[PDB]
């Protein structure tokens, strides 16, 4: 059971998915801006771009806020591969203004080579969370993060960060997997999707065909489903 995409709806996708202006501004909000070539990369079996994903995890995070719903900050794509590569310095600076410890669920899109993972931050349970639609497992990745919330939390707090009962870990094929490589950002998408509503992850990979055409309808409406 899934929402519609009535017909109506499909006129309104396949139109964007038609050539034309590829700068045309089909969306534009967070300080992001989606055009007809960010959605074009959810046609077909398209690779998504950072665009479509940053600005999706925008919409999740704007949707958190609504009553009853885990509250919730997105990370911004380049932000853990620019942690990996360069360290706390590099990033501390990307969250001024924003009180990572006053949110329930913090979003962590990784990036590594051509593929795309996920890694939650959830204070409820206390604990910091890897999915792969792979099945890969990112042991460092959490502990990266871990090591991340701490220095942050001397920096913008003046206490140190408490680890006590805190799990670090990542989920095995408990999560439905990818066939198509191309994929991986939908997963990625789709999981924080589920996660943010505390939502079991009920979908498999047959329902990517219909995700893309929604995710393109969702974004020309800054409306989730």
């Amino acid at each position: 059971e899934f929402p519609e995409i009535t017909e109506e709806m499909e006129k309104e996708i396949k139109n964007v998915f038609r050539n034309g202006n590829q700068d045309e501004v089909l969306s534009e909000a967070f300080r992001l801006t989606i055009t007809r070539k960010d959605i074009q990369t959810l046609n077909h079996l398209n690779w998504l771009n950072d665009e479509i994903i940053n600005f999706y995890m925008n919409m999740l995070m704007e949707r958190s806020k609504e009553k009853g719903l885990p509250s919730v900050h997105a990370f911004n794509t380049f932000f853990f591969t620019k942690l990996k590569t360069a360290g706390y310095q590099a990033v501390k600076r990307w969250t001024k203004k924003v009180d990572v410890f006053s949110v329930d669920i913090l979003l962590v899109p990784i990036h590594l080579g051509v593929h795309w993972c996920l890694a939650v931050v959830d204070f409820r349970k206390k604990n910091i969370t890897y999915y792969d639609s792979m099945g890969g497992i990112n042991n460092e990745a959490c502990r990266i993060l871990l090591q991340y919330l701490k220095q942050e939390s001397i920096d913008k707090k003046r206490k140190e960060f408490d680890t006590n009962g805190w799990q670090l870990f990542s989920k095995k094929s408990q999560i439905p997997q990818q066939m198509n490589g191309s994929d991986c950002g939908m997963f990625a998408c789709k999981y924080a999707d589920c996660i943010t509503k505390d939502r079991p992850i009920n979908f498999t990979q047959q329902h990517m065909p219909y995700f893309r055409k929604r995710m393109v309808w969702e974004i020309l409406h800054r409306k989730l489903l």
